């Protein structure tokens, strides 16, 4: 768009890149009807077969049944699209608060607007992992590794430079602009946005559980339709009256009505509705649990996470350390808070290097900006003997090493008292192998075996206390103001060692224990010294007895054949790498064991992609979130355990709701079949069965899918990788539930047979519908009873039960008894027998549940 040929200053002049609202309304902002969705949601095969049944039931000129079935379709359609609109609003909220925020320099005004409210002509800084939202010209960048797999499918990391492209335009390998829709793999993206999202080049361009459940629905539909074909054949050939069959031409309509109503009852039309509704409410629960899930198909498998590979920093640690103990080569206890003066030479040297190498500062109280280790060190300095940060401003910062990932020598040089003071921090072992002088008062003499042994002794002593520890050095040549380079890095003295405790977040111990009780083996990666992380894991609670831990160096130097054997008994990885992250996530995925990675860094994205349910931290980079199936806003590990608990609750809601629906439908089916085998009038007419399918297979099933967490969700083994909807325990529950309720309907039909066939039909219908509405109570869980869990504890269930009771209260009205095949008027006993049978059914059902709690497991 005429920006390819311009250089940096030419883009500044031509596009007026440096009122901001004027440019926003002038250049433009850089950001499906619901009835159309309702029209397009008829793809459900259950909805298709029910709508063809509704249209044929309309074409025989019968009105009330047609309105009943049509009402079933519209209520499930409107509840599906209403919860779909709720999911759309939730997704818009997730895209709003977790929007990619680009740090904007603008006209020198350092702030950070979101992606939608950007405007061309303002400077934007892109750090590593800061996904660039809008295309724009770049002037300087240091090795800006930019991949373009989404903008144009360019998998290569193109390094944008100062060079422009005059008299040529091409979206391929070009360096002139950093286009939108691109991820900063590495580099510093100091560029100016030149494009509205409309003019950006990228702007110009169901779940596996859902698929398995639709396959199960199609199998059940074929079987059920075969069953109704058999039922229609029974009504046809079993009796057929005599040879003349009276008026069989005008009497096949009622038999086809019975078979069709059997199809409507048995078919779970609200299957996909239940799944979508509980996925929406589960996602809302994850949002309540500080867990913004990105990939929608990841909700079902979150209940199946038999392993989670987390990291201690961020999740198992709220940052802001407090160093509790320290080592000095002279040797004493803590003496910093009391000491007004410099006190011992080791203490004062350690304090000055801790302050000087500290990149961060306390600033205003409660405001921490830098690295957590440096924030902790300056908070320690300011905690003991009051203010100590004021000493840094009277100390120049000449030579500062940029703290390379292979260096661990964050340096500092001052000219205030010492001329060329080589002041650096780093890891314990790296300084121990690098620094070569001991600090005993003014003596600066090299290491020996016993001295190095004592340093290592205090190092492992701090390590087994779960204390990460840093080493410091002072010794330097006089020389003069150097070029801030390494110079002489083999002659450094050893100042004392300060070991900082890594405190876990609140309720980390409880969540860890409840995850270990749930069979969810937890795995924690770290980058510090090994036995420090081992003691941290012992503190957390994932280390006991036979468990082992291996470093990253041993991780990448060991073939997978023995690592597979060792994998099940190891939870701590130290000095890990993203390649080792790929290794561990693939090894955990190999033996089933659904994995949830944790990487928040930029190059952790391959580990997040290969992870089944890899979660990126909210404080982490945006490219990891793109590579992640889900995000934690509060970044805590307790959010992961709450997330997998919510996933288990959602899958248990699937199991319980499908159990309720299939059990009631099977009870009706076996009632009809038992009336069929014994040469009996069928228990329910067409309109009665359609009204039962109206009352249930609906809002009560939705409410049963809205059931909260039973007290044993974190006490069970994780679900298998496959869906396993027809689990053996839940199949036993389904068959017992359906057989019992059908037994109640059969007994009611037999009692009604003692009076009249019409009384039998009416009593069987009311027994079935009352037993469905009251079995909604007993099917709230497979562990807790309706009274045990509390009736009002599930507000949706009791509200829906009252709703269906009111709706069934149409039957008692005399104006609807004719269409419902309810004859005459009741004194007491046309209702009392049915109510007693239904109450006995649900109480039998409940003591069966208690027996499974008491006798069985
Ligand atoms: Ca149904």
């Amino acid at each position: 768009a005429e920006i390819y040929r311009k250089s940096a200053a030419e883009t500044f002049t031509q596009l007026e890149a440096t009122e901001v609202t004027k440019r926003q309304e002038k250049y433009g902002f850089n950001e499906d009807p619901l009835w159309k969705l309702f029209l397009e949601t008829f793809k459900d095969p259950m909805v298709i077969v029910l709508v063809i049944a509704a249209l044929v039931q309309l074409v025989l000129g019968e009105v009330v049944e047609s309105l009943i079935i049509f009402l079933v379709l519209i209520v499930n359609s409107i509840i599906s699209v209403v919860q779909t609109r709720k999911a759309e609003s939730s997704l818009d909220a997730l895209r709003e608060m977790s929007a990619p925020v680009a740090k904007v320099i603008r006209d020198g005004s350092k702030q950070s607007i979101h992606a939608r409210e950007l405007v061309p002509g303002d400077v934007v800084i892109l750090d590593a992992g800061d996904f660039v939202p809008a295309d724009g010209r770049l002037f300087e960048s240091g090795s800006l590794k930019i991949d373009e797999g989404m903008l144009t499918g360019e998998s290569e990391a193109v390094e944008k430079y100062i060079d422009t492209i005059p008299d040529e335009v091409g979206l391929g390998d070009r360096v002139n602009m950093v286009f939108s829709g691109s991820l900063v793999v590495y580099g510093r993206g100091m560029f100016v946005v030149t494009g509205t999202a409309s003019e950006t080049e990228i702007g110009k361009i169901q779940t596996p559980l859902q698929r398995k459940l639709e396959s199960f629905s199609k199998k059940l539909g074929l079987g059920i339709l075969a069953l109704c074909v058999l039922i229609f054949a029974v009504e046809a050939g079993r009796v057929l009256l005599g040879d003349n069959s009276a008026d069989m031409a005008t009497a096949i309509l009622n038999a086809f009505m019975f078979a069709v109503a059997v199809a409507v009852a048995a078919i779970p039309e609200a299957l996909s509705s239940i799944v979508t509704i509980v996925l929406a409410v589960g996602t809302n629960k994850m949002a309540k649990q500080h867990a913004i899930i990105r990939k929608l198909p990841a909700v079902e498998t979150l209940g199946s996470t038999s392993v989670i590979c987390t990291d201690k920093t961020g999740t198992l640690t709220q940052n802001k350390m407090t160093v509790v103990d320290y080592y000095l080569p002279d040797g004493t206890k803590e003496n910093f808070p009391e000491s007004p003066e410099n006190w011992s030479e080791g203490e004062r040297r350690l304090i000055h290097i801790a302050v000087l190498c500290n990149d961060s500062n306390i600033n205003s109280e409660g405001k921490e900006l830098g690295d957590p280790t440096e924030v902790a060190l300056i908070a320690f300095s300011n905690k003991n003997n009051q203010d100590y940060n004021e000493i840094r401003e009277k100390f120049i910062r000449e030579g500062e090493i940029p703290f390379d990932s292979d260096r661990k020598l964050m340096s500092t040089l001052h000219t205030f008292n010492e001329n060329k003071a080589m002041l650096t921090k780093g890891g314990p072992d790296v300084m121990f192998a690098r620094c070569s002088y001991v600090f005993l008062d003014g003596e600066e003499k090299p290491m020996t075996e016993e001295i190095l042994a004592k340093l290592k002794e205090t190092n492992e002593e701090f390590s087994n206390q779960a204390l990460r520890v840093l080493a410091y050095g002072y010794k330097r040549m006089p020389a003069d103001t150097t070029e801030l380079k390494l110079e002489d890095e083999q002659d450094i003295v050893l100042v004392g060692l300060t070991a900082m405790i890594d405190p876990p977040r609140e309720a980390v111990y409880a969540s860890i224990e409840e995850s270990k009780k749930a069979g969810i083996r937890t795995v924690m990666i770290t980058g510090d010294h090994k036995t420090t992380a081992q003691a941290i894991g012992r503190d957390i609670g994932l280390m006991d007895a036979d468990d082992i831990a291996l470093t990253g160096q041993e991780l990448d130097a060991m073939p997978e054949e023995e690592l597979d054997k060792k994998l099940e008994h190891i939870a701590v990885y130290a000095r890990v790498s993203p390649e080792n992250k790929i290794r561990i996530v693939k090894a955990w995925q190999k033996k089933g064991k659904i994995t949830a990675m944790t990487g928040d860094g930029v190059n952790d994205a391959p580990a997040l992609k290969q992870a089944d349910i890899g979660v990126a931290m909210g404080s982490g980079t945006d490219v990891a979130k793109d590579s992640a199936a889900m995000i934690l806003t509060d970044d805590n590990f307790v959010s992961i355990v709450d997330a997998v608990g919510v996933g288990r609750t959602v899958f248990d809601n699937i199991k319980k709701s499908i159990a309720y629906l299939f059990a009631g439908n099977l009870g009706a089916i076996i009632a009809i079949l038992f009336a069929l085998v014994l040469d009996w009038i069928n228990p329910f007419t067409a309109l009665q069965l359609l009204f039962i399918n109206l009352v249930n297979d609906s809002l009560p099933a939705i409410a049963l899918g809205m059931e909260k967490a039973e007290p044993d969700v974190m006490k069970r083994k994780p679900r298998d990788i496959n869906e396993g909807i027809f689990a053996g325990g839940t199949m036993r529950a389904v068959i017992s539930r359906g057989v019992l309720i059908g037994i109640a309907v059969i007994i009611s039909q037999y009692i009604g047979m003692q009076i009249s066939p019409e009384m039998s039909v009416a009593m069987a219908f009311t027994t079935l519908i009352l037993a469905r509405t009251l079995q909604t109570f007993a099917a709230r869980s497979n562990v807790q009873t309706a009274f045990g869990a509390g009736f009002f504890s599930n507000k949706y269930v009791i509200g829906a039960v009252l709703l269906c009771f009111v709706l069934y209260g149409i039957t008692v009205l005399p104006g609807a008894r004719e269409i419902f095949s309810i004859p005459a008027s009741f004194g007491l006993h046309e209702w009392s027998i049915a109510a007693g049978l239904a109450l006995a059914a649900v109480v039998m059902m409940e003591i069966i549940k208690v027996v499974q709690n008491k006798f069985f497991k």
